């Protein structure tokens, strides 16, 4: 499974600076702007409560920490409980948390205790960085390619086609290829038989994911996989627009929705 390491959060406050200047570089809008597009809402200080959870590959080193500043950026109230998994969610809501954020090794959710709503880091992730992509000002074309079509590509794909693009999809599993295809209409992209794109989502955690016959000058690649799907090589050559972050844009996907 693909899990973040302590490495891939160091300077949480300065890959989030970074991924908000690309984005409005590409959309003309802030990480906050995309959010607002995606669901109406704002941040008014709502305290978040941010639990350590131990349990499979147990804490992450700068996990809770990395999330203690990304809500901050964002402006909301949060705080980090000093006990970790029952006890610290305890702790949480006795503290007055009014949206919980925690994460185990297969799910990381906030869920907001006023309204009720709850959302999955998984479909969240998919929809902001497909929301991104989309709206790519120079992009001159509603074609996009999507390169991985698990449990982050397939709500994002999904995302696109809800906005009316035409949508080609890839994955190296082809029954996941063939679920996408016929549950959401997507083309599959065929890699023997390329074309160049100017939009292009990647979800996969693999590295040197995208063929340089896909790339055009200048195109937007938008990409939560861990590592990074092109290589600086490719990324120089063609001016690619890469947006890539490793928990953050995530995050305010999810806080944003439950808002
Ligand atoms: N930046 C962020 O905020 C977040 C990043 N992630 C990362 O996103 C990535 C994807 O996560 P999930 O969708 O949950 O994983 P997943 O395992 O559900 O899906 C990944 C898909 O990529 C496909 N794939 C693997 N190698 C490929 C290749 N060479 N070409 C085409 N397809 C390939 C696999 O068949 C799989 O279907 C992971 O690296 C994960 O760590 C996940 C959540 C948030
Ligand atoms: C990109 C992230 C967010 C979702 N999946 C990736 C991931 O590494 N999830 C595992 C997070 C586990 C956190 C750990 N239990 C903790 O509380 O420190
Ligand atoms: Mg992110
Ligand atoms: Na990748």
């Amino acid at each position: 499974m693909a899990l973040l390491t302590p490495d891939d959060l160091i300077n949480i406050n300065m890959q989030l600076q970074k991924a908000d200047s690309a984005v409005q570089e590409v959309t003309g809008l802030d990480i906050k702007g995309i959010c607002k597009a995606l669901y109406g809402t704002f941040s008014s200080s709502e305290k978040v409560g941010i639990v350590p959870v131990t349990s499979g590959n147990g804490i992450i080193g700068n996990f809770s920490a990395s999330l203690h500043a990304i809500t901050q950026y964002f402006g909301f109230d949060s705080f980090v409980t000093d006990m970790p998994d029952v006890s610290g969610y305890y702790e949480a809501v006795q503290n007055g948390a009014e949206i919980i954020l925690m994460a185990d090794d297969r799910t990381f959710l906030a869920h907001n205790l006023k309204n009720g709503k709850m959302a999955n880091n998984q479909p969240c992730t998919g929809i902001i960085y497909a929301e991104i992509a989309s709206r790519y000002l120079k992009a001159d074309s509603k074609d996009v390619l999507v390169v991985g079509l698990g449990k982050v590509g397939f709500p994002g794909a999904e995302h696109l086609v809800q906005k009316d693009f035409r949508v080609y999809g890839y994955d190296a599993d082809e029954t996941l290829l063939e679920r996408a295809t016929s549950n959401l209409g997507i083309i599959p992209f065929d890699p023997a038989n390329p074309k160049k794109f100017s939009i292009i989502f990647e979800a996969t955690p693999c590295a040197n994911t995208i063929p340089e016959a896909v790339l055009s000058e200048n195109c937007v690649l938008s990409t939560p996989g861990i590592p990074c799907a092109i290589s600086e090589e490719l990324r120089d050559k063609y001016e690619v627009q890469l947006i890539a972050e490793p928990l953050g844009i995530g995050t305010a996907s999810m806080l944003y929705s439950v808002l």
